[PDB]
């Protein structure tokens, strides 16, 4: 179709433009004292939120230039929610602020390319900074801190998640779901994690975690490509008789067969998710064995010679419970017989031995490490279906919270360890004054997130800024209480993994605009 | 869709200009001497009323933003009188009031996080100076009084009143219908109440009280979430045979079944309406046979294995009649047999000998009480239809008044509870000059509802504001005769619930919207 | 339709307009400090890329004959890519640079048809120029260095090239595809390659690529041609069972059959891809045998009173993975027996020696070469799907890259061979003034390239442009590193078929837009 093509700098402008309105929206969400955000639905009253996350979901612009600048931070800001889960928000404003100078700079006739080395190489910087800067996060004393801090000073489910971290490990797979009533319980149950999600959303019942939610599933595995649902109907009919939802672990469902499985699901002809097999090549095949052993399934191969019109609903596997992410699918309790998965165990245990790799042997240790780990189920109690469901939410949050503290420490919230840590980058020099300003551009950006907090707080941004500077470690302003001090001690704090992810991506949208040169897009 | 989205001081005139459209719609019907509202129907007629509520249902403007503001107060407000029975235009000129100062405020500078705590201090203290102003009702001869004044001095519906909150407890459950003529009718029957309301509006055959009511209706008591009407035809027909109407009380109706279930019964396609199952977990399941007993139908539970397809007429249960809230449904003489009723309670009632917990105790003594203690039933009698229609109404609005009152008591009516509570809160202050002013705006819209209602006399706010302020208790004006003295004497009240509801309703959302930045809406 | 029709320079500027847009879209990215064009997608966040051709792919201008000059050029670079693997966006810059140049001396006067003469002198010129510039790469250790160059320095991939290339020969056929784990592998399998493309695009299921991929085709050989897919519907159900793809190698396939056939794959409904066979008359009856032997399916002519509507799916031949390029189809790993296939070779081998002519003997030394060479196989590991997946990508250009080098060398890159070459012309001449100032713009736009280059990082083009030229053989800028030097030595070169290709192509649509006069469209 016809297009509209933009180059320099009145594309930049129209880009700028665009974050600027998504920024705006979201970072008045931003600290303690964050404002509230209508966001209008077609049908009743409007919502109101101070979650910058829902409010950057509904941001799309009319202009598609402009458009196109929002959609871009958009989307790597989300990559940082997902990664850490939380600092979309901070990645948005980081974004603008570095941004905003950069272009700046390139309108002031240095070199584009330079700028984004610099603010690169500024950021490597502050991520190395900031790693020394952290606080590790390790016996389960910690852990339960942090815990109780992300879900709102609530001990209880600081308790609750360092007890199952201790069942199931630090590296152990932790799941959520509704309580029975009045009193939690922690359960470790046979089952397994692996890394695809829903082939498709639509396929999610759970609209409010974004998930999909099959219970007593059947599992299908099928070791190569659907494409059309001529294969299907005998099993899909087998499972429509038991009247059971189903899984289907195939190498990947494509076009017709796909589209055939969203649409028949959304009209309740039968409840099915369908989602990648974990990993490639060769090691994918052992791995839909595993689920297979572990769900009492049977793979069916063409490699073998099997054809999926022949299969039957005892081929198929079967576990009390399946939750699907965007990118992830947990299988929990399968039905497989121990003797079976212990087995299976066994097998994957010697071939550790005759391992004639470190990368070969860590591969195998991965999968017995999954059959043999089992799941950890966490049912939050409340009494009342309300708080229970509140409660269950918090936790989550904090069990995502909590696991990458683990992983990475934590450093100071309220934007200080942005600040600190730039601070500490003054000397820090590139190849020539362009990748200088660069630099320099991104140093500035870094105090963004804190001034914004101190300015929805109604204080003066510079005047925080400058003290929080002048103190070291992980001294800074107490947005709530307007009071200076040791951020961790006063309890605010951030998973080290979401500062750096934050400000990673933000770094990494803004080079590639910075950089941007032309836009193409549709005739209005 | 392309979005329009709104900041800071342009946002919230858009709200304000909304909600004044709201307000002086509404607050012209306040007091004795309101006016009337016309309000226009495409088929015949227009409607002239006097009702608030009725007036602000119809409100809806046509710039997105402005309208967003009205719909915001809109649903706040009506949450007072779905709380107490009354107080909806109050709350509405109460927000009204505090969202212009509380705007200003802002405007010159002041801190929106500080307005609104302030505010909320003003209120606490507010909520806490009414129920000390309060005068209890609570024997039998206080409620008939209470009961008769809310019903326009009618003495006859205050002794129907008193005698039926007598047979079934101030807690027990009253229900009111149509007599058989001349003549009134209290009975007690098999019966039960609880906690859910219908799932969407729409389901609403009585727009004057918002309520859904089915006559001889069948209930499906379905231990599940339906989603796809697909599982319901075979049942939906059994039923659109016998014509008769049906109530869903499953886990939950979801999207494609409820979208079905929300235009065919608005297509007189078979009357139906569905609502939540009452509860959650374990208990949930067991509340639903309590239910089933009650009304001698049959759980149609996923567990034993049981589909909905395979439902027949007969596992349906059935009574007399239903009635349904925004919140809260009430099954009306159930056709359960009073063997098997009586032996649901007798279960119940050992299990709380085996209670090996209070909290389990309790909840078990929750149940039975619903189960045994059945519904009253009053049935208005008058002689003429019309007349019998009218003394009904009367009779359910003086029911839901004297409801609240028993409650929290009552308290001077016309505005002057609110402006003596506010007067007694004078040197109250917070924490800096933001939140005094918070306060201080909080304590002057305390005056908005009595002023409205002097203004709308035709005398002089300001002098009668004045006057009122200068006495003590439940000395006030009578808008009415234009005389001072003891409201409660003069027998001019409210029920200190929904003056409290009213207050504390009206502050919320205008905090909200004080504290509000960003504003998103679809393009016009 | 009325037309829009536009004469002399009234034409000429509309289409100089349209390359521009087209031209400074793309050489945005040219250099090593290429910048970011990013395109909109209708769908989610926008594309960022610094890749030439998908830009080019995107650019469609609204005004009919501005958009017929960038389609023209678009076109003709396209087959520079689609030739050597590379040189679209060159070819591109080149073309903008001679079309401007050409039309101001058209403009001036100059007769169109001498400039075109003059350019076209210069171009044959330089061409020759670039074989003496032109470095061999022969041995197997050269071929390593090119493809480790042209895979961004990964000496594993040049490893990976060479010893394919020794395994097949230089003339050899290799193809890539996914590994199946952290490993390489590679495989001479059954296999031939001939010359035909996709009988339509839409065919393509690899817009990466721009190539049609297949995997276990039923591949049905039809010595006619197919019109009507009336005569398909038996052998395409037969292909709908069993569930696999299909390719169809027919004399042509037109019209009606052609139309449904790109619907219905267009739709999940069966994926299938139609190319011509390849060449023509009596030898091309001989090549679909060749095929058919190859695939182990049976080739279902007219002649011997064949019929399409009576092949069943054992006529089909069938292979491992056939790919399709817009001129290219290529059958990997047959499952015709080596009993048949050997059989077959030893057939053509004999023909050989009753050959009564030197071509005929030539075309039957071809035929055997195809069937008897086979196609090397090489599977890409990585150990995480993804860096498997990007490492094949680099895998697939240096493969492309060397291929080249392989036929023609390798010439100094980063734009200075062409300046060098230009600079070598200086004193050539034509036959009269208007022919020399041809010769001028030709040899003015060959230093476009590396003044752009130049351009996008920052340096002034004329002083680099001026130094290059100053030296001698390979010496030139390296772009990257801003020092002076031996651009072979520093690892920076192109193969000199695609520098010797994009300028013959940009100069042949820069000659034909030269000598337009007049230009048809719709009218609007
Ligand atoms: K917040
Ligand atoms: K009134
Ligand atoms: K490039």
């Amino acid at each position: 179709a016809a297009k509209d093509v933009k180059f320099g700098n009145d594309a930049r402008v129209k880009m700028l433009r665009g974050v600027n309105v998504l920024a705006d929206a979201v970072k008045v969400t931003l600290g303690p004292k964050g404002r509230n955000v209508v966001l209008d639905k077609s049908f009743g009253a409007p919502t109101i939120t101070k979650d910058g996350v829902s409010v950057a979901r509904e941001i799309e612009l009319e202009d598609k230039f402009e458009n196109m600048g929002a959609q871009m931070v958009k989307e790597v800001a989300s990559k940082a929610n997902d990664a850490a889960g939380d600092g979309t928000t901070t990645a948005t404003v980081l974004a603008q602020a570095i941004i905003t100078e950069g272009l700046k700079a390139v309108a002031a006739g240095m070199n584009p390319m330079d700028l984004k080395r610099g603010i690169d190489k500024a950021v490597t910087a502050a991520v190395e900074e900031l790693k020394a800067l952290s606080v590790p996060c390790s016996d389960s004393k910690a852990i339960a801190q942090v815990g109780t801090i992300s879900a709102n000073s609530d001990e209880t489910v600081g308790k609750l998640i360092a007890e199952a971290m201790d069942k199931v490990g630090k590296e152990g797979v932790i799941t959520v779901e509704d309580g029975t009533g009045l009193q939690d319980e922690l359960d470790v149950v046979e089952g397994m994690q692996f890394d695809r999600g829903y082939l498709s959303p639509y396929f999610i019942n759970k609209p409010e975690t974004g998930a999909v939610e099959l219970e007593s599933p059947f599992i299908l595995l099928a070791d190569k490509k659907i494409s059309n649902i001529r294969e299907m109907l005998p099993v899909l009919e087998a499972v429509a008789k038991a009247g059971k939802p189903l899984l289907i672990i195939a190498e990947d469902v494509e076009g017709e067969a796909l589209a055939t499985l969203v649409v028949n699901t959304m009209r309740g002809i039968v409840k099915v998710a369908a989602v990648k097999a974990p990993g490639f090549g060769d090691r994918r095949k052992a791995m839909l064995q595993d689920i297979a052993t572990l769900t009492g399934g049977t793979v069916i191969s063409e490699e073998i010679g099997m054809e999926l019109e022949k299969a039957t609903l005892e081929d198929l596997g079967q576990a009390k419970r399946v939750v699907i992410n965007k990118d992830t699918t947990t299988i929990i309790d399968g039905v497989g017989e121990e003797a079976a998965i212990q087995g299976r165990v066994a097998q994957i245990r010697q071939q550790i031995e005759e391992a004639t790799s470190d990368y070969d042997r860590e591969k195998l240790q991965e999968r017995v490490a999954k059959l043999a780990g089992g799941v950890a189920v966490i049912k939050v109690g409340a009494a009342t279906e309300v708080e229970m469901k509140e409660k269950k939410a918090r936790v989550e949050d904090a069990l995502h919270a909590t696991r990458a503290a683990v992983e990475e420490g934590v450093v100071a919230g309220g934007g200080v360890a942005l600040i600190r840590v730039a601070s500490k980058l003054a000397d820090l020099r590139g190849q020539n004054e362009d990748q200088n300003v660069g630099i320099k551009v991104a140093l500035r950006a870094m105090e963004a997130p804190l001034r914004q907090i101190v300015l929805n707080c109604g204080e003066e941004p510079s005047v925080v800024a400058n003290t929080v500077k002048g103190g070291d470690g992980n001294y800074g302003y107490n947005a709530a209480t307007e009071e200076y001090g040791n951020m961790i001690d006063m309890g605010i704090l951030d998973p080290t993994k979401v500062t750096r992810s934050a400000l990673q991506y933000a770094a990494s949208v803004a080079g590639l605009m910075i950089t941007t040169e032309c836009m193409v897009t549709d005739l209005p």
